[PDB]
């Protein structure tokens, strides 16, 4: 039916993971194993590995609570999922086919870029994929639009090639897929329903994503063999609203009350009631790193 889902915080661009987080907490489903002991793919600095010194067991108790739990789980999930689909060769191969696969997204990238800026294609549903493989795609674009190239790292996949789809696959299985998983895990990279479906497919979690205006289905993963509580969120600026159910309405209305407390507390921040209010502020106003404002408040324990 048409329903008014809860407004989930879009702090740290983890709005979907926050939706998945409170879905795992409202109906008491066990968190995925090794969410607290994994080695993240990212090679800059892992927000998950910084939080591992305060949480070691599905220990999430505060003594100074549901909103604070999803925001912490948002960080670990952002880096957990990519490490689960980087040595998964099956997903690596199943992600090239389909009307929305890499073969289609790349081919679309080449012909569409003749009149569309790359930033105009980065705001698309394939933005995360277009950014991870930006170097190969830009080489891919001008190589087929101009007759003279530059003598470079990607030309191996193009000589001795039968197709343009053989070059894309040769790039993908060598380094394209892993580059993609490394980009999904770094912060501030936002997710569309493309990545989410392959994320929900790798853990067999049914999900339905409606449009908040039409209530029509936008993206859907269906597996009737697994029977878990119905997971459904609506969304289009990248903001997801989790739909309530009989077991969630009073526990999400309790979480709605914190967020409304967090919003006004974050507007008098610039004598507050909520723990991580300064951590959810935008950058530059108070600190330079909202995340290090989060770990400062966790060290009080």
């Amino acid at each position: 039916r048409v329903e008014n889902a809860v407004d989930v915080s879009g702090a740290f661009d983890n709005c979907f993971f926050h939706n998945f987080a409170l879905y795992l907490l409202t109906n008491n489903l066990p968190l995925p194993d090794d969410l607290f002991h994994f080695k993240s793919i990212i090679n800059r600095n892992s927000k998950a590995e910084q939080l591992f010194e305060f949480f070691h067991n599905p220990s999430l108790n505060l003594f100074s609570y549901l909103f604070e739990k999803s925001l912490i789980l948002g960080f670990l999930l952002r880096e957990w999922f990519p490490t689960q689909l980087v040595n998964n060769s099956a997903v690596k191969a199943e992600m090239l086919e389909g009307e929305k696969g890499v073969f289609s997204a790349f081919k679309n990238y080449k012909e569409y870029r003749s009149f569309m800026s790359k930033e105009e294609l980065k705001s698309t549903e394939f933005g995360a994929l277009y950014e991870a493989n930006e170097a190969f795609l830009e080489y891919f674009y001008n190589r087929s639009e101009s007759t003279l190239i530059n003598k470079s790292p990607f030309e191996k996949y193009f000589v001795g090639s039968s197709s343009d789809e053989e070059a894309i696959k040769n790039y993908w299985d060598a380094e394209g897929y892993t580059l993609y998983c490394q980009h999904l895990a770094k912060p501030q990279v936002k997710l569309s329903y493309i990545e989410i479906m392959t994320m929900m497919k790798v853990i067999n979690q049914p999900l339905t994503i409606y449009d908040r205006s039409t209530s029509s289905i936008v993206a859907e993963y269906v597996n009737p063999k697994v029977n878990l509580p119905d997971f459904e969120v609506a969304i289009l600026q990248g903001h997801y609203f989790l739909l309530k159910t009989e077991e969630t309405e009073k526990e999400l209305e309790e979480y709605e009350r914190s967020y409304a407390q967090y919003k006004r507390d974050r507007s008098e921040i610039l004598p507050v009631s909520s723990l991580l209010v300064r951590a959810t502020c935008p950058k530059g106003h108070l600190d330079e790193d909202p995340f290090i404002a989060l770990i400062e408040s966790l060290s009080e324990i």
